[PDB]
This record gives structure tokens, C-alpha cells and sequence, in this order.
């Protein structure tokens, strides 16, 4: 029953931290850097912010900018083959969850060209006690994650997910050997995020912290960070959304908050909100953060039925939502009211139906969604052990915009 | 103005985590382990808890158990020479701040026998590139007090025997590769060690929260350490091993305070405590306990503001009442600390800690000057004058509250 707190060697942050952190990459003696990113970030000059600094110091650079919305095995393999040819001694992921997750798997494949993806996907889908260990990492290259959304927190986590394009099946990988060697959290890179990305990333971060706090693997080492992320998000996410680049402090606070939520869930994991959000995302092509935003309130209601209900009340107290003499039930209602108001000002629809999913389509798939969500690796940390029938009820309630009632 | 959050690769915790973490040391392929500890911990079988597990797996072991309070250059050099002869691939510090700090410097000397101590002391006193670490050996810190948090920090201090001068080293290459926080190792701590370590931890978290280098990445951890300490230190001191939950919570709290100050640093409480400790041989945690309330009063002087931050701590700890103004929140924070100190048997003044008046008066100017110069001073939210530090020291000597 040993627990842990496992983070990157260095997390660097503050506006302008990117070039300063890169100077350490240089002085560490790195000579060949592969940047892994997407087309938007390349076309908008974000990768140049990395390569210009490295080139000035005589570091050879290559940029792979072909990561798309969800990392696919074909793209990961292509990136790995570029690594095989270019031979980087540092891989630098630049972007949101998609480039960061893709880069982690490219890194494994580069370190171990003998290893088939099937071996990785079937053996290392979760964190658990094992006899056979993850293949040794960081021999050919170190991994740096530069996050440009606020955010997935992938820059500090042992997690990656890749879609097998041949079948559409998503494969989660998890091992602390995939935790980046360095995370760079520079809010200059998120000043121009559109409103939808700001909202979805921010509510993803809220969900990460919320699930990490009530997880059966929560501890005194993660609780403070989960609560801090929630406080920062409560205090700055509205302004970040409304004002964007006009309020750089709010953008910076939220960028930090998403990483801090990462610190918590990297160690405490998540719950059934993520389980269900994964399946909604895959089935209906709803962005991850939106899917979480749609489900989180009903998951709280469900989990609140070391009771989770006491923990939710602790969050209410931390966020200043409760009044003296409030009972647990009332504190939870106040937590829910806060979340509902936050969702409203961030333009989140009130139901999956209002997010554009047709009723017949939903009903035809809801049983499969419920079964798959039960089976999801995220379910194991949820404080309430679910039945498939209960997850179905949550999904239906969320589709029709009803509050879950036990 | 880049900031950072830098911790050991792994922090492992919970009662019984030591043997479980050691199994990972074994499976990582370590073959030769040097344990660095003190005589008390060796004689009470604490080192055997490590060596028995490693030996059973065919790992060669050696123990250096000669670390004393205030590690000296002679002792560090002797430990380094043992490392040079034994050739460990892992160094495992076992103990409080003295073995942990000593082990960090032994590690550097073993990794770099070519390097003169003067080079290290004069170049790396304050957060050159540090000479590459972790080539010959990884560093594991196993803390047995609650505590210094040294198991997660980039700090070590050694005394030059020849002169009595203390040399702080600070670099993230000294951060352990692994910290092990196993409260089974602290169940039998005596009351004074419990008190002094606990109040050291309170001070670490308090100074890290109001430090000019505080950030959103450390603040939550500083507040968590303070909440854990408020909630469990009274029971830990009173009940000891009869309340293992409290002992466990406080052991975690000391490390969590470490997480905060490893990154946000400290302030003038530590600056003054270092000098009181060196001059009068007052234990570090006792020295901090004697000074912390007056440092709060000093730092809280009205013209973010430290005073707002202290009020935030009061709110976090549930010490404030609705409608309380900042001043009243701070008075409630101070009252909490005073009551905690009372339970823990902390003297009400430096005089009552056994320091003779003539001795104190003869040294107070030097204490004030040295405290100003201490590396810890730079992070303090109030930029001090030597005259003000002198006043704090005198007030604390005579048991008076500092008044602006
Ligand atoms: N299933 C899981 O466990 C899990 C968890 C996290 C991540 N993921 C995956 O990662 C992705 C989520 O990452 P994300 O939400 O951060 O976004 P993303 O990486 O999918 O990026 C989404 C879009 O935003 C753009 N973008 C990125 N940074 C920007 C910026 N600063 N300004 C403007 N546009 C920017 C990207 O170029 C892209 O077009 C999804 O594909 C999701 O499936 C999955
Ligand atoms: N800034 C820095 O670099 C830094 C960091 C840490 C500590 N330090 C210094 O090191 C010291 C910190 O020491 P500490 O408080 O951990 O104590 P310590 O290591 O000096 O040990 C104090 C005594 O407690 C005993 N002891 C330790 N663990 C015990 C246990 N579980 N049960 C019973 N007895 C036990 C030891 O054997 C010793 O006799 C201070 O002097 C401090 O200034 C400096
Ligand atoms: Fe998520
Ligand atoms: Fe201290």
C-alpha cells in the first residue's frame, strides 16, 4: 500500500520561461533535437520559438508537424521513423494533449525499435504492481513537453493514448517511464487560444482536479495541489475566457492551474467522469474537455450518494462556497451551483442533446458506451464502484439534461 | 524571472514503504550500497532495516555511521573516502538533517574526487554548471525525523572543523534521486525531537508561503503542510506511538513543507535561527520556534503584502471568524502558534532556553550582521536592516513581542 509522488525532474514556468529553459537543454550538451507538433502550431510560428534558440547554439533541429487532433498509430510510427533517421538526443513535444501524447509513444518506439506497439498496448495500459518492467527509457533521448493549452496536464503525467487508425480503437498507455524529463509551462504560448479551447481545456483541468481529489488513490501529497488547481480555476477561468490575451495574468494563472491539476492526477488518477467522457468523445467526436464538462456535475451527484461526499464538501469549503452551519448536503449543492454557473458563462451546452448529438444515434449506442465506460482504466480509481446500469442512467440523464437522482 | 518546481524523481510514502522502495532499488540493478547514518540509528537497528533487505538480494552493503550533529568537513571527507574505497552505485542516507546533508556532500566528493571543497563552497552557495551527478551513484534519502525535509531539497550545510565556519551548498544536482518517507521510522522519536522537527516544518511552510519566490506551484503544498501540522502535531507530541496516524500525518507534512521550501525558499526566521544555533548550540528547530512569532510580527508590518498572506494562512487553518480584519486574523495565527509552542514545551524566550545575558549581549551585533548576510534573507518579504534584526533578537532574548 505504498503511495508515491512522481513528477518531471524539472517543471519550469512563468511567461518567457521557454527560451530560458531551452538554454539548460543547450548547456546539458544536447546536440540533436526533434520537435513534435501539429500543423496549426507550426504554421503560426510556435515551433520557431524553439528551433531559433537551439540553432543559435549550434543544435541540429528537425520538426515533425503532422500530429492531428487524436494521435494515430500511423502518425506515431511516421514520427518514430523520423526519429530513427534523424537520431535526436532530445525530443521536444509542443502542443496540447495530442502532440504531447504522440511524442511519448514516438519516444518509446525510437528507444526500442524492436518492440511492437501491440506489446506496449496490451502490457502497459494501467499503472500497477508488475514483475516485468517497462523498457528502459532516456538512453537515446530525453523528453521535454511544452504545453500550449490550459490544459491536459500531459506535460507532467505518465499517460498517453493512441488510436489504431485501422480499427478506430483507442489504446491507453501508462508508465512513469513516460513522464517527461522536463515540463515547460509558458503562458506566452496560450495568449491567443480561442474561447472554445480555453473553455474546454479549463473544464478538463477542473475535472482532473475534482476526480483526483475524490479518487481512492488521493493522498496528502496530491490533495493540496488538486485544491489549488480548483481555486485558481474558480478565480481566473472566467476572466481568461472572457478577456483572453487582454488579461495575461488570468491566462497565466489558468495555464499553471492545468499543470497543477496534472500534478495531482498523475499520482492520484481520475474516475468515471473521464471513463464516460472518453467514450462520448470517441463515439460522437465531442472534444475531451466538452465531454467532461457535460458529465462532471452528474458524476458528482452519483459519487456523493473517507466518503466522497465529505471530500466534495471539503472542496466547497476550500473554494469559499459554503456558509457557516451548512451541512454536507448543502455544501455539495453549492459546489454544483458554482460548476453550473461556470459552465454557463463558458458557453457549455446544458445537455449532450444540445451539444448536437441526435437522439436515435445516442440511444443506439448508449449500452455500448456504458459497457465500455465500466471497462475503462479510469473507472478503477472512482470512489463509487459502478454498475453498467448506473453508468447508462448517468449517460441518459446527461443526454436529456436531467440531474442524476439515486 | 523563470520559476520552477523541482523534486526527486520518486517520493515514496506510507508506513512500510521502506522495504517496498528498497525492492525497486534491487530491481533497478544496484549492486553496491553505502548507507550513511549516525551512531544512534545504527545502534537501534535502523540501518539493519535497510542492509538486511539489500543483503538478502545479493547487494553488497557498507555503513558509515559516524555522522554527528552539524556535519563537519573531516567527517564528510572520511565518508567520501569510504565511498572511494567501497565504490557504491547507490548512497542511502538514513536519518535526520545531519546524515541527509552529510550524504549529499559525500556524494559530490565521491562523484568528483578532483574537486576541492573551496570550489564547491564558493561557487554554489546560492541557487557555473554544477559538476555532473549520478554517474557513479544514485542518492536515496530516508528521513527519520518530522522533520527537515532535506530528503526533497537541493540544500546541504557543512562546518569547516578548522575554523568553525558553516558553508551552505545549494544546487538541484544535490536533490536526492529518491525520497522515502516511512513513518514506522518515527514512532519512537522523543518529545524534544518531535517538537523541534515539527516546528522546523511549521517554519519551513510559513516562510515558503510568504517568500518573495512563492508561487502557485508551492503555495498549496505550504498550506497543506501547515494544515496537517495544526491538526496532528499536538497529538503526535502528546501521544507519540500511541497515535500512529498523527505520527504518519506529521511525517508527511514535514516532507510536503520540504516540497514548498525546496522551490520557494525561506526567510529571516531561518537566517536568525542559523546564527543562534551556531553561536549557542541551540537545536535548529528550537531556534526557529523561538523566533518565528516575532518574525511574523516583523514581516506583517503594513508598508503582495506578507500581511495579506499571513491572513490567508489563518483562513486556511480555520483560525479566523467571519468579519475578522487582517490584523485580527494575524493575531489569531500568532495565538495558535503560541499555544502550540506551549504544548511542545518551547521556552518563552532565548533567556529561558539557557543563554546567559552577557553572552547574548556580547554576540548580538555579530548575530544581526551574519543573519542579514545569510542566503535565506534574500527571500524574506521584508528587506531587513541589521538594526531591525538586532531588535528582533533582543526582543526574543527578553521574551518581548516585537513592536514596530
Ligand atoms: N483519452 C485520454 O486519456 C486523453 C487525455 C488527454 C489528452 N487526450 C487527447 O489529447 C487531445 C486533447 O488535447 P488538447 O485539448 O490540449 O488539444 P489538442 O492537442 O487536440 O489541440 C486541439 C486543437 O487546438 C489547437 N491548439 C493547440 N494549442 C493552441 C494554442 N495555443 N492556440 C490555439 N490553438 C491551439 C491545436 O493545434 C488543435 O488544432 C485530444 O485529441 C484527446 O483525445 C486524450
Ligand atoms: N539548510 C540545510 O541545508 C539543512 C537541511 C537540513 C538540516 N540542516 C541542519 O541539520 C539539522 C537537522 O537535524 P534533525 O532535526 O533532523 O536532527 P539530526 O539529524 O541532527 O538528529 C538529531 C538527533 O536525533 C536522533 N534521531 C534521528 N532520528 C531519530 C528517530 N527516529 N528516533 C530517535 N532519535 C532519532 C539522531 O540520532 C540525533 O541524535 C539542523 O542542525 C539543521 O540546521 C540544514
Ligand atoms: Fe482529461
Ligand atoms: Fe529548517
Amino acid at each position: 500500500d505504498m503511495l508515491w509522488h512522481k513528477l518531471p525532474k524539472s517543471i519550469y514556468f512563468r511567461r518567457g520561461s521557454l527560451p530560458i529553459a531551452l538554454d539548460e537543454v543547450i548547456t546539458d550538451g544536447h546536440k540533436r533535437a526533434l520537435i513534435v507538433t501539429d500543423r496549426f502550431l507550426f504554421n503560426n510560428g510556435y515551433a520557431d520559438q524553439i528551433t531559433s534558440v537551439l540553432k543559435a547554439a549550434g543544435v541540429e533541429t528537425e520538426v515533425f508537424f503532422e500530429v492531428e487532433a487524436d494521435p494515430t498509430l500511423s502518425i506515431v510510427r511516421k514520427g518514430a521513423e523520423l526519429a530513427n533517421s534523424f537520431k535526436p538526443d532530445v525530443i521536444i513535444a509542443l502542443g496540447g494533449g495530442s502532440p504531447m501524447d504522440a511524442a511519448k509513444i514516438m519516444w518509446v518506439m525510437y528507444e526500442h525499435p524492436e518492440t511492437h506497439f501491440e506489446e506496449l498496448a496490451l502490457r502497459f495500459m494501467d499503472i500497477r504492481k508488475r514483475i516485468y518492467k517497462f523498457p528502459k527509457m532516456g538512453v537515446k533521448a530525453k523528453m521535454i513537453a511544452v504545453t500550449t493549452t490550459s490544459g491536459t496536464g500531459s506535460e507532467v503525467t505518465p499517460f498517453a493514448v493512441v488510436t489504431d487508425d485501422a480499427t478506430g480503437q483507442k489504446y491507453p498507455l501508462a508508465d512513469y517511464a513516460l513522464t517527461p524529463d522536463m515540463a515547460i509551462v509558458d503562458a506566452n504560448l496560450v495568449m491567443d487560444m480561442p474561447k472554445s479551447l480555453c473553455a474546454f481545456g479549463g473544464l478538463d483541468a477542473v475535472t482532473h482536479a475534482m476526480e483526483a481529489y475524490v479518487s481512492v488513490l488521493a493522498s496528502e501529497f496530491s490533495d493540496g495541489q488538486a485544491l489549488q488547481a480548483l481555486k485558481l480555476l474558480k478565480e481566473y477561468l472566467p476572466a481568461s475566457y472572457h478577456e483572453g490575451s487582454k488579461n495575461p495574468v488570468a491566462r497565466e494563472r489558468v495555464h499553471s492551474a492545468a499543470t497543477i491539476a496534472g500534478i495531482a492526477f498523475a499520482n492520484a488518477f481520475l474516475g468515471v467522469c473521464h471513463s464516460m467522457a472518453h467514450k462520448l468523445g470517441s463515439q460522437f467526436h465531442i472534444p475531451h474537455g466538452l465531454a467532461n464538462a457535460l458529465l462532471i456535475c452528474n458524476v458528482i451527484r452519483y459519487n456523493a450518494n473517507p466518503q466522497a461526499r465529505r471530500r466534495y464538501a471539503e472542496i466547497a469549503d476550500h473554494l469559499g462556497l459554503s456558509a457557516p452551519g451548512d451541512r454536507t448536503a448543502a455544501k455539495i449543492e453549492k459546489l454544483l451551483a458554482w460548476l453550473e454557473t461556470l459552465k454557463a458563462e463558458l458557453g457549455i451546452p446544458k445537455s449532450i442533446r444540445e451539444a448536437g448529438v441526435q437522439e436515435a444515434d445516442f440511444l443506439a449506442n448508449v449500452d455500448k458506451l456504458s459497457e465500455d465506460a465500466f471497462d475503462d482504466q479510469c473507472t478503477g480509481a472512482n470512489p463509487r464502484y459502478p454498475l453498467i446500469s448506473e453508468l447508462k442512467q448517468i449517460l441518459l440523464d446527461t443526454y436529456y439534461g436531467r440531474d442524476y437522482v439515486e
